[PDB]
């Protein structure tokens, strides 16, 4: 697909067995998701952005689908006010930036 | 260009007539750069990021080339940790997610 940027490049995504919207974000390489009750171990974090640091989990290896397409790996877990996928996970599905 | 997201998509700007350095970033509705002297009128304004809100300056009708596009528009300036690129200039150089 080629997505334009008029609105949020928003998809759909599988995490957890749960399907959730997230941003597409090309502004960090880390994935954050909106506080929910995942398996398994993690470790303490804190990430930066405009306004600040939140305090989240970082959880390794997690399975994600994003738009169809399969992906694994690093996703924080946390406070923050948007599901944002970050490149890491992108690289995984193939996204590029054109223009 | 076609970029890659293995890094972190950063490309140089000017704006006010400086080059700098800033980030493509699809998960920024705005476009957010470091304090710095702007010719150009301003209005104060609150954005909000992933750690809560700050104060801006927000510009209008600004004058910027992004890896050598033209974008005319509006330009936040205040305390982001990164410059970045938003939507808004975004859509102006015709960039696109694809994958
Ligand atoms: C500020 C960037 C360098 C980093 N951020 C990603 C960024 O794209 C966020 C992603 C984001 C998106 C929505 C809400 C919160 C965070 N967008 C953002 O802050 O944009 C602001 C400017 O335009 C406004 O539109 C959205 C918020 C405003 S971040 O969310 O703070 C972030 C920081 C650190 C990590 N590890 C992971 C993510």
């Amino acid at each position: 697909p080629q997505i334009t940027l008029w609105k949020r490049p928003l998809v759909t995504i599988k995490v957890g067995g749960q399907l959730k919207e997230a941003l597409l974000n090309t502004g960090a390489d880390d994935t954050v998701i909106e506080d929910m009750n995942l398996p398994g171990k993690w470790k303490p974090k804190m990430i930066g952005g405009i306004g600040g640091f939140i305090k989240v989990k970082q959880y390794d290896q997690i399975i994600i689908e994003i738009a169809g397409h399969k992906a694994i790996g690093t996703v924080l877990v946390g406070p923050t006010p948007v599901n944002i996928i970050g490149r890491n996970l992108l690289t995984q599905i193939g996204a590029t930036l054109n223009f």
